[PDB]
């Protein structure tokens, strides 16, 4: 599997405390931590020299050479983990998308083929449930019980095309949750967003300002209560993906107050920068910004996530990255509601969020870890595989270094994408050592990687963390 | 028309001020107020001897003699508004429902017939937009220009029967705020409170509390929320009927906030009592609570919609008096679905106001005249026409005695009611005299009415108090 | 008094509603409303050409001449009432400052002399609280029995000057609330700003932007919630001057909900301009903005106020206007704790209100007349004499012009002062025409005024706005019997 | 130290997670966690049988044998840990009292001496800040470096005794962030108490509904804002001690949200029942409810607290178990001022939260870990020694029975006080076992102890989950260059 290595001097930082000693690894495995190891002789040693050392990111929302009318995204599962690991990232969970009317179990089958075969870290999958009947539901059944998904999404957007009636989604959270699942939703109202992009056609606007003007913060905030008040009366968890705005996030901060199972998923966009951009005068640059929910055009949204990400109000990050190139933005040239959806941010995740949270002190390095790792690995049900250095942990850490000052570019990303929506950000904080599977993937700025070196993780139904509460809820006439 | 009248030694109480005057009127209208008035020899005269004299009372949603299954409610258009006038109520406005797949117009008429005929006191009348199609939407605008109607009620509830969609809201809303109309709301989600139905009788609760936990405040709430966002999106001013629970109201007094136009209507119920009695061993006792919205278990609920009348979170106050006699509610005695929705409350809005808002110390004699009379006036175009003690305008007005103590009870009141949600409740404060079209309608608990003598009142639309922001909204793409 | 005035075509706007109806004037009040108006031939006539004619504002915030270390504020009660009705207000209500250990009645008799020579239109008195004890609480009974006052200020800030303990906060609560008057508020947190100061100095931040960092609003927002408190628990009626931050108006939206009986004033500064001019280069022009509390650093902050303006969260609009000299700023040039303190605002207030809340659909035009009269004339106790168009009334109007667009310059403002907070911008609303006592004092840009012509109003305490709620909670303590 | 000591077949519940594994013990640590243990033959071995095993609880609030008045609470050292291992505490934080004028240093000394010859199980101290000045910040100063002690108190209640001014609350925050130690707060208003208690005395309310009464929570809420508000502009960690209302608690969940770093501490009293009883006819039995802040008479105040514990937004649980007897809460039987004031709470604490948020969905065991131990030993610096069951913790431990039923009664409590505010309580979840410095102290209902077994354990200042942000916040003050 994996040959033995030694960090010496290092500086542990696990979500719960922080602490100096050694690290031994060997065979995909902590081994041992602590002080004088006994350890073998030859064994190749890393000096961490008083460097923090971190469980390596989970990035609970990636979508590699996602399938759009005949084309594919541009980062496929070995460009987009190369850019990963380049970031600290040493796990992503992925969405499997079935065509409506085809089957889920098919369209998992295709993206494990893709995945086990280019991967260059270990992943998980999540599948969206795009249409619903009765075999789907069967499938749904089959999928966690044999083959390792606990995690399924569905849209209120996008009508005519993926959007499930309130019927459906109190049917399809009653299923969830009695087999254990995360419940996940792409939270917009399509039938309103329907009707604004026909008002902004009618206006004349066809460039990417439109796309923002059609999906106003309001829209994906009625959808998110919504969904956690079906949510509620089904006794089934809730996990909003892609927050997007302040009042969505003030909706999760609302009912996990109140007791309610939610969990929030802000994104590198959604932490690292606004959405001014669509009003660019290059037409490719703000296209390249066309994401949904989109960008808040309020420049004092991304402080105040980063804000309710270091109070635990929203828990874990993703990027949600998902690349096209600019040929491939360009077919949406005379139509905004044609520009292909999605933006970058696996690469610059961690260093984000490293500094809009921490550099500016809303969040401590532990709770840098816990929005990281360490809490998308207990609610997806992988603690403490991953997110935690501890032995019999997997070998996946990262040596961070607080000081490290890094502008972004597309001339030095990983990504095949020609635009970064953080071009020309000076970020604090950077991974100098990445360590997956107990092999060093970076180190001196140099990838080492293996096409399909990744396993896919099984994840099983009913994680603690989640699910606790609900059963004890569960647990829980006049006569005349 | 009406026979001249003074009231003297009064002390007048507006929605702005009190002040010492004598009140001259004649033919329907005040026509001198203030001291040593010219008036003729033989004129009738009443001594208000330092007592307080209001607006009359404008009720702003009645259900009299609706129809329900080829049956109707007890109180018709003349003993509902006997009921409404012994309680200080001097205008009514009731609500027109065409059957499905009906004309809305036709409907209309018949209303205007029955009430005309009937009404003792003036009335008004708002039409409930049961379906949406392009003849329905000719016949709003046709009932707007020709027939004096400015408000029209949509349903969120009633699954297969009234219910409308999100893109029939939108449409809808963009409609009514075109043509200077209030769109009102049925505001429950039906969709999540079929599931919850068929899940109380799958429990066997077949009893009265089943309505009450089929339909818990949160459904209340999400259905609010959704249509303060959508018709927020189509400047569309929005009047949430039958405000029950706390949670409902705290999302009004949010929107209001901000800015939106939304009022809130709670009703003699939800400010006198709770839902406790849902649960009473004595099953037409509990079934004479059942209503939509249901009223909140939560014992708080009434001092907190008080509260929030009392601050202007909400504006005005109504009954949805709808009753039905034991025998019809009795109908659904083996499953609550089937038990006739209505409760009383006519009579007694006034006083229940009086005795828990003002005799507590919530709000003073002047914010009561505002929740009784005056906002309705000037939210449905009627001010100063009525709800106000001014020369020109109507003589509708009310000899209140702040000392007065009355035990509520079905033996006393005028309802044909068997029972009343009230019962056995002592309230502070009652009319002692009514005056309604410059004639004495009530005195020494006797009253004195006429068949047919109400008169339909034309409501205009583009009330300013309503739509001045709107059109001042109104009123307010990159080049690349 | 007053010669005989028609104004026809108007369209009124009162809080309540507006209507097209003709004026008739006389003697200082308004006698007839209507059309077709029974009138003397030769009446001198107006045609409002469909304008909008509303009540005088009513400027609840006001030092005019007042006293700072031996020298005294640029514009007295003549130039600064000049400024007033230039802007549309034809009613101001000026603060009365003794000195601590000194006679609040003497102090009020200075002041009564000063306007009553010198104020162009009518005018009322606050009088400051600024120390505390037996025979200032004579004086407080006195005042509001024989000389015209329902309305003391006390101070939580200036530290071993004006500074009042909780425990005389509690008594001078029970005794305002006992006597019918509206108790003011100055609220920030005096013991830690000291602190602050001293802070910032130690820093080398001795320029304007060190005093408003030495005042952050969380300051603010302490001495607020302290102050709601302490007149919830006495049963008084609490007035918070000089509302300038958003965590301040959450407060008294907050309280407010709850049915506490507490008022908010927002004035010109905060409702027109945001406190990022600090930090300007030219030490003067920064100067010209401190003021107490100072204009938060936050850009949202004057949308935000103006939006609980409009939802009622916040009720009246003042200007605090207290204008000092270049010269006099200057006095501070080393050390920004030697800045008198003030801006202007009085000739701005109308216009800014309309431009910031009307022309944006955030409040109509009733709601306008509400926050720049009517509300303050309930709160004073004026109404319907001031702040509204009503046979009966005082004769205090203006016709307004919705679609007049002026930019605001230190070079045409009618104030003493050389800086203008609000210089360079575009405003949308402004008069066209003032009267005032039924005679015109603004037309064409030309005022037409007389020093000393103002009247002292007298303002009775027991407002029926304010005091209703609180007389019934009082009405409604049993122990147990054991 | 502690003889070996293997329990079986335990699943084993910590903040984190939950896991099945045998542990090992031995010398006052446990050795080894998993299956198949690799020990010595003739081992003390405990079949847990299912059953959870937790970190024994930590309360870190606790008055044993406090004196008052020349008297002291009837619970001493002994008495009151014998009470704490019967409900599944394993270590208590008392207060160390200093007289005003007096020594905190000598105090200290005297409260070591009691504790170390007395106590039952290990234990940790907070030292109260009862008086300020130059010789009380040296020695605050000499017990963090020398004394093993981080926690420090102040009140802003008890005028003329205890409280302190605003400029002191400075003062004194700014020192303990600048020293590592948390600031400890008793959060309410003693100037308005002061008068309020005149008030219900003069209206000859006397019993103990006069203390609720004369103590309304919006006296606590205000106190706790201007503390948050205080503790922020001097970088200094704010602890809210005995967090008793429901508007206290939203003040310390809005503070948190916004990143202020500030931790509330909920009592067993204010998770467990309201403030109704005060009003009982029984004077005996409504004065054993008499404490400070008192029990809100609001009955949702009980569900509500425990959700904000269950949420985080407050995040560890005490009892300030300070018990008094019957004769002597009956010295202020004509005045309710004079009631000592003080409930029971220990032995309680686990069992209510567990009955109050456990069995009814509001939290998970895991959470329960974390607010009966866990957070504590995070806060004050203990973990993971304390608070989590892992290889070279402390052996303190408890294998907790969820099934389990009890009725709260004064005849089979610990306390040697007469009566219980918890009398006819039924509580679900229990202790079945308690390990405690490795030995077994609570086994079958018998108590096995040793009176001054306990253990001072210091406690360093610069606990990380407290201070990490504050001193990047340190980290990151410009002058414009004019």
């Amino acid at each position: 599997t994996s040959d033995r290595l030694l960090i010496k001097g290092g500086r542990i930082v696990n979500d719960d405390q922080s602490f100096y000693a050694d690290i031994y690894m060997e065979d995909g495995l902590i081994k041992q931590i602590g002080d004088n190891l006994i350890v073998p002789g030859g064994v190749k040693t890393i000096e961490a020299n008083g460097k923090m050392v971190i469980p390596g990111g989970i990035d609970v929302h990636t979508h590699y050479q996602m399938p759009y009318k005949g084309m594919t995204t541009v980062d496929d599962f070995f460009q987009g983990t190369k850019a990963a690991l380049a970031g600290g990232t040493t796990m992503i969970i992925d969405h499997v998308v079935p065509e409506p009317e085809s089957s889920l179990t098919e369209a998992y089958e295709k993206w494990r083929e893709w995945a086990d075969g280019k991967s260059c870290c270990d992943y998980a999958l999540h599948v969206d449930i795009t249409h619903w009947n009765d075999s789907v539901k069967q499938e749904v059944q089959n999928l966690i019980k044999d083959k390792g998904v606990n995690s399924f999404m569905v849209y209120m957007a996008y009508k005519d095309l993926y959007q499930v009636s309130n019927t459906e989604l109190y049917e399809i959270f009653t299923c969830l949750g009695e087999l254990g699942a995360i419940a996940q939703v792409h939270a917009e109202n399509g039938d309103i967003i329907a009707q604004e992009q026909t008002r902004m056609l009618e206006m004349g606007i066809t460039g990417p300002e439109g796309h923002v003007l059609s999906r106003p913060e309001e829209l994906e905030a009625e959808a998110v209560f919504r969904a956690i008040t079906i949510a509620s009366q089904t006794n089934c968890p809730l996990y909003v993906t892609k927050v997007m705005s302040k009042s969505a996030a003030d909706l999760i901060s609302q009912a996990r107050k109140k007791g309610n199972v939610v969990f929030g998923e802000p994104i590198t966009a959604s932490l690292g920068i606004d959405g001014t951009h669509y009003w660019s005068k290059n037409w490719a640059k703000a296209a390249a910004f066309v994401t949904s929910p989109p960008l808040s055009p309020d420049p004092t949204t991304p402080d105040y996530i980063n804000s309710l990400l270091a109070s635990g109000d929203l828990q874990l990050s993703g990027s949600a990255h998902c690349t096209f190139s600019t040929a491939q933005k360009a077919i949406g040239k005379d139509n905004f509601t044609a520009i292909p959806e999605g933006t970058n941010g696996v690469e610059e995740r961690m260093s984000v969020i490293w500094d809009k949270a921490v550099a500016t002190g809303k969040m401590d390095e532990n709770q840098f870890v816990a929005v990281t790792s360490t809490n998308a690995a207990k609610i997806f049900n992988l603690y403490p595989r991953k997110g935690r250095i501890s032995v019999g942990s997997d070998s996946d850490l990262v040596i961070w270094d607080p000081d490290a000052v890094k502008i972004v570019s597309a001339k030095n990303h990983q990504s095949a994408a020609e635009y970064n929506i953080f071009e020309g950000m000076e970020l604090r904080g950077a991974p100098l050592v990445v360590i997956c599977q107990g092999k060093i993937m970076l180190e001196d700025g140099n990838l080492h990687v293996t096409q399909g070196a990744g396993r896919f993780i099984p994840c099983s139904p009913f994680s603690d963390y989640v699910y606790k509460r609900i059963k004890a809820r569960r647990k829980m006439a006049v006569p005349r």
